[PDB]
């Protein structure tokens, strides 16, 4: 009690997140690209209504709580977050930081320049809303590019300032987090500030036990991605893998079972709407996940149970977990 | 009279158009940068008071419109130009297309959509605003991506069905010019509506007279810009060039001397913001360019009367060229 995170609706007590989903997205886009182009969703308003559905429908199977991860980059839009919370009574967390699309205007400035605009977005607010960040979003794929080390090194100084935590997203497969760490702990942040993403996207249990023994959150935010049974299509096996949902809900229990139940977070990294990719991937997504964000809590947490992880554990893992990382510290 | 062209504050006959500036920029920034981050220029007040000052300073010296070629990726704020418009009595064109920093949104985009998305800005309005574009631009640096292929053959596709006029980025030293003229050509595009940009930064006649003589218009658009005196400036050096505004200028008489008098666009290709450099760039341009958008009346003209131009051709570069180009058609 008493401790407070900011949200697209303001203020709310920590211990009011609950069931909370730490990456997630109302919609993956570009900057000014909603504004500019409303009619690649149909609609400001069908993209809007949508929404307040799925989150409807993810608050009905016990979502309180989610983060959308989207930056500044990833098109995100305040306004949209803040109206579809409101109608779906589902808290929105809202980011700063910067993904891999970064345009120029980013790309040329000074890690003290990049450190001042995420402590605006993180202490006076975003855009004119008064809107405050609670995350800072930072992105490699692969061996960071020298702008990529500078955005993670004022995200890391953000952070100190603030009590924010980070969070990642990586290309799982080329370990990017051990690199992410080791900026990090350059900086002097706290390896417990951080969350190291789409991790479900690995196997190596190498690499997400060295990251978690050394206290990192491991991010399992991927679930409902699998590309199994449409290899016929080439955008969605390179975005979705060849590994099922029960392969990545095992990496779950296979932290759990390695001593590592609190440093673990588990979301979808889901969406309603979709630019970044071509255009039919939204729907191929619908159609592989109707639940959308109920995913987790319907078919995820059910499958662990099944396989023996105590439920006082799950709730460790999506309540608990979630509270001590978002609580700024 | 009677032919119209669309404003940031509505349409004006053609005739009303006067001396024009047909590459030009309030500020040069990127998709939701101004939004997100305005104290980056001081703040937004800052910026539109520094514009209307230049847009006033170019009024007197005898501009009455501007071509601002600031596209979705250049930051382009329809708002901003509308205000400084009204408040420095200049008319502004608003454009259209893609430059050459697409995010990943237009980047995943098929040639359809993005021909729908030019169509939606001249023919219904930017954003939610009701402000047409009265141009298209189009940018390669050298030989294009597929990418700015898709791009070039969507502006075709926007120009042939509203009359509307196609501008351009170059890398000139590469000769750009002729691999957009093919692109352009090869959809039935005729060579009256394209302005192939930034040649004027070089010296190569034959690729510029090879343009003209097939009836494109050649934009010699970056009058002010030379790097001469701060080669110590690494920045300003890649950016401005090593060849004096004199050097530049030479070439309205040079293709005025070899018949194409007719086919000449000139410009600065100027801003009132930066962000799409680093830092200091602005005030960099700001001291070797204190007359900003008044430096061709203040400077080229005269430069051009006194190497023997007659007035009436130099009316007919700065009037009827521009006029010609905008009308649609
Ligand atoms: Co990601
Ligand atoms: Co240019
Ligand atoms: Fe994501
Ligand atoms: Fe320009």
């Amino acid at each position: 009690t008493g401790d407070l995170i900011n949200t697209v609706r303001g203020p709310i007590p920590v211990s009011e997140a609950g069931f909370t989903l730490t990456h997630e997205h109302i919609c993956g886009s570009s900057a000014g690209f909603l504004r500019a182009w409303p009619e690649f969703f149909g609609s400001r308003k069908a993209l809007a209504e949508k929404a307040v559905r799925g989150l409807r429908h993810a608050r009905a199977a016990g979502v309180q709580t989610i983060v959308d991860v989207s930056t500044f980059d990833i098109g995100r839009d305040v306004r949209l977050l803040a109206e579809v919370s409101r109608a779906a009574d589902v808290h929105i967390v809202a980011a700063t930081g910067l993904w891999f699309d970064p345009p120029l205007s980013m790309r040329m400035r000074s890690v003290e320049e990049l450190t001042q605009f995420f402590l605006r977005e993180i202490q006076h607010g975003i855009e004119d809303t008064g809107i405050r960040a609670g995350i800072i979003k930072v992105a490699t794929t692969g061996k960071a590019t020298p702008f990529q080390e500078l955005v993670l090194k004022a995200a890391a100084r953000a952070s100190l300032a603030t009590g924010v935590p980070v969070t990642t997203h990586t290309s799982a497969s080329q370990r990017d987090g051990e690199q992410q760490a080791a900026i990090f702990e350059s900086e002097g942040l706290s390896p417990s500030r951080v969350c190291i993403g789409h991790s479900d996207d690995t196997d190596d249990l190498s690499y997400l036990t060295g990251l978690a023994a050394r206290g990192y959150l491991v991010g399992l935010d991927r679930m409902p991605y699998s590309a199994i049974g449409l290899e016929g299509d080439a955008s969605a096996l390179a975005l979705f893998g060849t590994r099922s949902w029960q392969t990545r809900a095992l990496l779950i229990k296979a932290l759990i079972d390695r001593g590592y139940k609190d440093r673990i977070l588990v979301s979808h990294d889901w969406l309603f709407g979709f630019s970044l990719a071509v255009t039919n991937i939204m729907d191929v997504m619908d159609r592989i996940n109707p639940d959308g964000m109920a995913f987790v809590p319907l078919r995820v947490i059910p499958f662990l149970r099944e396989k023996g992880v105590p439920p006082e554990t799950l709730a460790g893992v999506t309540v608990a977990n979630p509270a001590r990382f978002l609580s700024p510290t």
